[PDB]
């Protein structure tokens, strides 16, 4: 895959995935610092849930 | 849209918060966006800032 493995990690989640949609999956891929990245699952969630909030 | 967030602008230009803003988060930051809408204003791109340093590091 082309994901940062934590989020297809989290995308493959049954319960936590489905909600995310491929608007979202993009809006989070553009987050970087000099590569470094959210690093798990649970990583990615946090800041999507916060970001989600302020951006739907 | 302008390559940086008018509302980063003024995080970036403010006194006390604008200086722990760094270049590389300012470009960082300027790529958050879903469909074209980013965060509006100073106080919400430094509610964002915060969480996201914590969260790498």
């Amino acid at each position: 895959g082309a994901l940062p493995k934590g989020l297809s990690d989290l995308i493959a989640d049954p319960t936590l995935g489905p909600q995310i949609t491929p608007d979202w999956v993009r809006t989070l891929s553009r987050i970087e610092l000099r590569g470094k990245r959210p690093r798990d699952k649970q990583d990615w969630y946090e800041i999507y849930l916060h970001l989600k909030r302020i951006l739907s």
